[PDB]
């Protein structure tokens, strides 16, 4: 499969859209990550497109090119690789050290600050999503459901991003308006919950008590691994159902465990 200069090859990774395929540049010898996309609405793939190219950071991915022939259905996404993938699998019986997820997530830190000074709100933080790199830092990737705003914070009603992360605000049937900001939050804290305990801190396979158990079961904490207080204390805040409350990322950044 030869796409001009490029030459596809397995699949990679699978993300909220097409597929990501391994591909192979001829002119310049170089591995990139291709976004493989068939039209099947087809708006929200430019807005994509819009936000990365104003992305420029690195504990975010970079865009290398798009290819759109008027033509064929496919359209692509070149990315520069980042080598070493998923941060983890979710589940896992073998979750990261305390000292692991520390390091991962003062990477995720700095990316989402970015982000948020940017005037991104990402709303799909997850570990599939924190792509490991070449020298062992975290890069967000995935930027197709995310939003742009004005302003201080967005000011959002849909429900979009994987059902496991999502913040119980986003959760109201009635189409409630809710800030934007606190929903990367919520999902940082599931994410940080997923690096030490390798699962998810609310599971169903029933959809509807999933969005139950989120919006209304309080946070627990398995008995094994036993995890430092201070660190169990960040989670408690981050998953603070109550979005006022809910701890900011500048207080995130100060937190006792982050800064150990
Ligand atoms: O280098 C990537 C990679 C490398 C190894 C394994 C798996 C992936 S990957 O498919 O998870 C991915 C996804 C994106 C992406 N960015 N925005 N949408 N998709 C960019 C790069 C990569
Ligand atoms: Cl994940």
């Amino acid at each position: 499969v030869q796409l001009n200069q490029y030459t596809l090859k397995d699949e990679i990774g699978k993300g909220s859209y097409g597929v990501v395929k391994l591909a192979y540049n001829e002119n310049d010898n170089t591995y990139y990550a291709m976004k493989v996309l068939s039209k099947k609405p087809i708006e929200q793939v430019y807005q994509e497109i819009a936000i990365l190219k104003k992305l420029d950071h690195p504990n975010v991915v970079k865009l290398v090119e798009v290819l759109d022939d008027p033509n064929e259905d496919h359209l692509y996404m070149v990315f520069e690789l980042v080598n070493q993938g998923p941060v983890m699998e979710v589940p896992t019986l073998k979750p990261l050290s305390e000292d692991q997820a520390r390091f991962y997530f003062q990477d995720l830190i700095k990316g989402i600050e970015y982000l948020h000074y940017q005037k991104i709100i990402h709303r799909d933080i997850k570990p599939s999503n924190l792509l490991v790199g070449e020298d062992g830092h975290i890069k967000i990737a995935d930027f197709g459901v995310s939003n742009e705003f004005k302003g201080s914070d967005a000011l959002l009603s849909n429900t979009v991003g994987t059902p496991a992360f999502m913040a119980p605000e986003s959760l109201s049937e009635t189409r409630k308006i809710f800030s934007g900001k606190a929903l990367d939050v919520w999902a940082m804290g599931v994410t940080l919950y997923c690096f030490v305990f390798g699962q998810c801190p609310f599971m169903d396979e029933r959809i509807m008590c999933l969005h139950s158990k989120i919006k209304s079961q309080a946070l627990e904490f398995p008995d094994q691994p036993d995890i430092a207080e201070d660190l169990k204390d960040l989670i408690t805040r981050m998953l603070d159902k109550n979005p006022e409350s809910r701890i900011v990322v500048p207080e995130i950044k100060l937190h006792p465990w982050v800064t150990r």
